[PDB]
């Protein structure tokens, strides 16, 4: 599925993201945007082997398991596979375990270069939320 940015912040909204560990729902849709451009099916490898899934381009070295990823954890207990679904309920829930650990987004390298110290919250404006 690929997302409008109203109705992703919406569903983002509902799963409890919007002031999650204290980042706005416009934090999120920007990082949603550059990580995925909204496409839930969005899949990139990584030089080491392991892949980012879904929305939110969460990696497998750490957070889900792919199969293919030598040496990995699978901390949210997950197949990879289920970040790809049109129902982002597993990317989300997988998000607020990452974004729990020391280092925030900052985790999200995209949004630490794009998102971070920016107006994020022009992603939401507009919005019926
Ligand atoms: C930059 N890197 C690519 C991010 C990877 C962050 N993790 C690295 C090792 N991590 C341990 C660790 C050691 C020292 C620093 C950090 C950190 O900055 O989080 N994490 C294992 C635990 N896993 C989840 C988790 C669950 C509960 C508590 C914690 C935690 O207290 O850190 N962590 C997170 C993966
Ligand atoms: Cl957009
Ligand atoms: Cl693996
Ligand atoms: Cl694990
Ligand atoms: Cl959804
Ligand atoms: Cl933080
Ligand atoms: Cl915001
Ligand atoms: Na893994
Ligand atoms: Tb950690």
């Amino acid at each position: 599925k690929v997302f409008g940015r109203c109705e992703l912040a919406a569903a983002m909204k509902r799963h409890g993201l919007d002031n999650y560990r204290g980042y706005s729902l416009g934090n999120w849709v920007c990082a949603a945007k550059f990580e995925s451009n909204f496409n839930t099916q969005a899949t990139n490898r990584n030089t080491d082997g392991s892949t980012d899934y879904g929305i939110l381009q969460i990696n497998s070295r750490w957070w889900c398991n792919d199969g293919r990823t030598p040496g990995s954890r699978n901390l949210c207990n997950i197949p990879c596979s289920a970040l790809l679904s049109s129902d982002i309920t597993a990317s989300v829930n997988c998000a607020k375990k990452i974004v729990s650990d020391g280092n925030g987004m900052n985790a999200w390298v995209a949004w630490r270069n794009r998102c971070k110290g920016t107006d994020v919250q022009a992603w939401i404006r507009g919005c019926r939320l």
